[PDB]
């Protein structure tokens, strides 16, 4: 649906800013990243999902991805959380498109592979 497929596109998402680097270690950080998934998932329960997830989470897990290889990777405020700032506003847009005007896949249609039209 809403707020939990996104996480799942989060993770590729942040790979493309974390990974910009040529780090492969920062793939194992996808997994502790995986972590700030649970916590958005956790907002739910309480209601406080509806349009910010958790911001401050994705960004403090996001930033110990730098932290991962401690040498030049921005260790305040980085690319990679500079990145989600500004994609989130746009796949914002991606997923209020997919929520109504579907108009192609599903803006990543799971890595471009669904053999659909709407």
């Amino acid at each position: 649906g809403s707020e939990q497929q996104d996480l799942d596109d989060l993770a590729q998402v942040i790979l493309s800013a974390v990974t910009s680097n040529t780090d492969t270690s920062k793939s194992a950080r996808a997994q502790a990243l995986s972590t700030a998934l649970a916590s958005s998932l956790a907002d739910l329960l309480i209601s406080e999902s509806s349009g910010s997830s958790y911001q401050t989470q994705i960004s403090a897990l996001t930033n110990i991805l730098s932290d991962c290889f401690v040498t030049t990777t921005g260790s305040n405020n980085p690319a990679f959380v500079s990145r989600v700032q500004t994609l989130i506003a746009v796949l914002s847009q991606s997923s209020s498109n997919a929520i109504s005007g579907a108009t192609g896949g599903s803006a990543f249609a799971q890595s471009q592979a669904f053999q659909q039209s709407a």
